[PDB]
């Protein structure tokens, strides 16, 4: 009569997604959680002092924030008894955030957990490999840590050289990812002007300077994309090639947060939940083709959760590359329809740490929005990873 | 789902001083081979292997997610997935603990779990070299002196123990003695061959030669009361701790097999230990130190043990002043702490402790023939954590 | 051998404020321009130069040895050698004085000699990255505020000058007149047009556009004594030098063409100005700012003037301090020193001042239809360098 | 009646020559030539306080050391009075200090000007160059300022390219530049052992962290180097070249500074001179071979001071490449009995900015050992210039 509890949601916010230098760039990791944690919390039912945990994804952790949980948690203003501990799954740590507190709350190991992902791409720092012992003779490397972070450690390939894989492996053609590119702007655009995605935002104050810049809209979508001017770009990976910086996700800054809890405890507080978590899974794949990991993970986890594919009223998938969400599309027949229907990476910008809650978060709001029931969420990760996340509205 | 979680092997490489004999190793390269002996004794094959977590505390974006990296590195199918933990000074141990929760849950059958630190390898970073300095001089910044300071109050983990000398009102000659113990136990486990089992060697290849390194090297044979009653305060003028009474910069890494009773029964196999609990627990960030004391009297809450029934236990010596804390607050009884010595004496590579002092407390109980066991640490930004283990 | 040294051309780009006009611009970039329009200006072809002769305080070694390196990338031949002087901010009057030896002698000529100086685009250095720096954090060194800091006592060059107001006695509302004037002077030739012969155009292509630099940006049309008297200390506590009534870091170039007085007639040249004289003076370098007291008197005896025979002065503004510590220490009659500004409100591009406040006096002799100048500067490291000269 | 007076030298010493991370690894350029100018004035016949001026040559000037010249007398301990300035010809910055100080004495600027060159190869630090305003994105380069130094900056390739350059236009073989090398260290080695540098060398002291180190002996010249040995090194800057490290100079701390005065003033004080100089001069050549300036820099010379090539007791022309060297015998038709008969660059090293002065304090001591009369030191300069020096042992 062990029990495993029922996991369920009862907020998801998110900061505005920043554009490489844009709005955030002089923002932390965790002074672009903390705002964002502390309005989740607010919406979520709960005092500080009832929060178990926090868990964050984070693809570029710094030793001057270390543990960046625990650190936004204590800047955040949470009592001392809120613990915290950070996650690094790639492009899914956001996503293994939610479901790392899902395990947590499944067990008894806490009763409410606020999880989610940041990045601060923009803030990113250098790092120097060679000045601890000396570089000795000769002209040495000082290295980006955002481009260390998009080039796979054991190949040495860009994640864009993988999507390349892909479009020669599924015969994926430039129009193909321009099309799904123009898309993902056009849609997201739409969502922000119809106000799809006011109540799931945060703003975000940033101190600069001389003045205070109050930060509320995603800035990444872009009018002026058109289909011209998609097929006017170059190659970015290969020559000869057809994915550009424009049919690829940006460098791009964001946190996102739910606050989970026990079923049990919601009922206790007379929440009415936003959503349940139903699944998840994870599967591995070949490092070189990473972007077609959501496809064996979605298998896996319809298998367990006994849906169909058919079944699902909406997914999220995020778009690292369009070329790359094309080859999931191709592999699994998706309707896409159904998919991604306020865009996704391509137009909104990808935060990888961030993302995998961010896209969850969305997820949540719009299918209450639709008045419909299950989610899929899934992405891509570097190393070869691919990672779903089954949901039910309420 | 809801099964029992048994532990089939506990291994770890030697721990190495900061630019010793691992000067020149990164986290996956350390991990690599530890990962690789735990799966041989661990009864399993690495495609059996369902997920390795690695707790680490400076992460490298060149060697993104530490965890899935060494497993690829380490020859395990592209199956083998993996992710990476931080959760300071006892990310080892919260590795253990996630591996715990996927096999409760029946999400993983299998999983390979521990910590790696490569403290001698860790880069410098500039922090203003993007969008530029501008004007005056700026800051070339050490990670690993980066991760010492906590990043709230901007004071270095050596400070938090000063804090708690004041509190608990530890002298200089009490610190003194617990690090003298501390190499003392060290160095005769060593020599006895108590560690010879746990111990994976390293193969360093250097420019003209390779190298094997297979014996924890932090332990100094002639240390001695004379001495380290002689050292100067490190963090505070007036103060009482010291490089001698500190722990260590260090490199290692430490794994363990994890699966389900179940699944060992399945296999045949006969575990080293059963995992009977955990707890964490959020203190005071400036007195960090002490977090090992509501995290072990939490956790006893939940396994109905009280704290006599530990055979053993393992509280990382941090700073002997930390150890102190946590001895008076909790009245331990230090005959039965640290047996085979601890942070002070052996090192402290701070992503690997939390696992390595399971591992050592897992094959101490075993050589004893003692079944219940404590293992617990402390973490910067005020955190304990606590493991709770029956040898079998 | 021993010839008269007379100058044919005196020109200079525009002073550049740091990060202004000239951010992206190298100091051969800078001085390129200067150099072919002085050549062209001076009555000769570039194969007739023997010499080209920069001081340079901020040296590259991705330009090594400026001056050779500039007079190539000027397209001058492979004949025309060069070499660059370090002699702190008298390092282009210092570039004048060695080609005046070098013609007197008979060594050479024709020689191009000035100074440049782009401290916007200077480096930042790393002093332990070759062997390195092990543990703790280290420094990134800005060059350009490296060569503000004296290197024996380690004190900024805005620290000597509030050594000169405590010995001189000079108050901070002297200063910030000093500092007013200089702007108001400076704006006053600028809307005059004084400046239009002297100045060489620079242009910068920027990523999509081609800019075209042809005014000084350092002058501020709307300070006041209001302002100034607002500021704060930028150097003591209780100090009186601020930022506004110090020189800024600026970027500049300034050339010279000279050649022996003989080779003038022979080319039918009327050159603008002949050197009288020269002289260098040490002084203690805590107040370094004093220099040109003794290089003037010095120089005075020399060539045979009282002070009172100079026509008009130029004493480089380093802080209106250390100007105001000469004028008092000489007893300067004011309104005849700098008189359309200086350091202050034009700026000081520190390796192109010592020629660039020569190519100012010339011009304004000429304008004035005035004979007797000196030029003098001081120098980081307590060096004093006078020039005397008569316009023709 | 204007005067022009005749240019003595008193006294001319130097440091021993350091190897790259060798003894003199942690010294920086002030504190090398603090010694060496302190002995030279101490034999030189003249107190501190009677220096008019220190000149120095310096390749890599310091912004932390300032004006070397001034910085290293004040730190000498010299008086205030006593001012300096620092000279940058590249390769031949040395030598042109010495000219310099001597334009100074034959016009009564000076009368009495301490003179010559520094190089600390081995503390040279690191640049960034975008720093300053930021490298945005991506990874940037961390610059050593010993590479970009030996780098020509108009063409960008490095003086060994040069080197290669005219081993193919004056037909040089690997044998003829392995010979070259091999005389280079023996004969080094031999002056060493006997004693010819004994007199000339200030041994210099340093400070290190547990002890102190008294360097007294040159650490390039290697007893090690064979035929053999040198025939079996790989080429350094072509592929099928045949310049290798092995017949190049190396890289090399050093300091050397000379007393200089007019004849009056060493009459007036009673001073036998070591040497006089009678001319001087410069030439400018293609970048491209600049290895070959030393020829048209003499030729000039040799006209000016009316001396036939053939009237030069001795000659020191530096090593920079031994095929460099090759190609001024070759193109003069040098006797080599005459030339760098103790050794030269590629046996005892190449501090850069010292050089020109170390080969004229060690020409002036030789003559005087082989009781000769008529010197030329001449060297190749980054850049393409040849500088010569003519003296006359007294
Ligand atoms: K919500
Ligand atoms: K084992
Ligand atoms: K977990
Ligand atoms: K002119
Ligand atoms: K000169
Ligand atoms: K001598």
């Amino acid at each position: 009569s062990n029990a495993m509890h029922n996991v369920v949601i009862t907020a998801a916010v998110r900061s505005p997604i920043g554009t490489f230098g844009g709005a955030l760039k002089n923002v932390t990791p965790v002074e672009l959680a903390v705002p964002v944690l502390q309005e989740a919390v607010k919406r979520g039912g709960v005092e500080p002092h009832e929060v178990d945990e926090v868990i964050l994804g984070h693809c570029i952790q710094r030793t001057d924030e270390a543990n960046t949980a625990r650190t936004a948690a204590l800047a955040a203003g949470f009592p001392d008894t809120v613990t915290g501990y950070t996650i690094q799954r790639q492009c899914s740590s956001g996503m293994q955030a939610i479901m790392s507190a899902a395990m947590q709350i499944q067990l008894g190991v806490s009763e409410v957990v606020v999880a989610g992902g940041v990045e601060a791409m923009s803030s990113s720092p250098y790092a120097l490999k060679q000045h601890r012992w000396g570089q000795r003779l000769q002209h040495g490397e000082i290295r980006d840590t955002v481009w260390e972070v998009l080039e796979d450690p054991i190949h040495h390939i860009m994640m864009g050289e993988t999507a390349e894989n892909l479009v020669e492996q599924y015969e994926i053609t430039r129009e193909e990812q321009d099309e799904v590119a123009l898309r993902s702007h056009t849609l997201a655009l739409k969502a922000i002007e119809s106000g799809y995605f006011d109540d799931q935002i945060v703003p975000i104050t940033i101190k600069e300077r001389r003045k205070e810049v109050v930060f509320s809209k995603d800035e990444h979508p872009r009018a002026d994309i058109t289909a011209e001017k998609l097929a006017g770009l170059k190659p970015a990976f290969r020559k000869d090639g057809s994915v550009t910086a424009g049919n690829a996700s940006g460098l791009n800054d964001g946190s996102a947060v739910l606050v989970l809890m026990s079923e049990e405890k919601a009922k206790e507080k007379g929440l009415q939940p936003l959503a349940r978590i139903v699944g998840y899974s994870v599967a591995g794949v070949d490092p070189k083709i990473m972007g077609i990991g959501p496809a064996p993970a979605i298998r896996k986890g319809l298998e367990k959760v006994d849906w169909s594919l058919e079944d699902a009223d909406l997914l999220e998938i995020n778009e690292a590359f369009a070329a790359q969400y094309l080859a999931v599309e191709k592999e699994l027949d998706l309707d896409r329809e159904k998919v991604n229907v306020n865009g996704s990476g391509v137009g909104l910008g990808h935060p990888i740490g961030c993302t995998g809650a961010r896209i969850t978060v969305s997820l949540i709001h719009e299918l209450k929005r639709r008045g419909l029931e299950k989610g899929i969420a899934s992405l891509c990760v570097g190393g070869g990873i691919g990672v779903a996340l089954f949901i039910e509205a309420l």
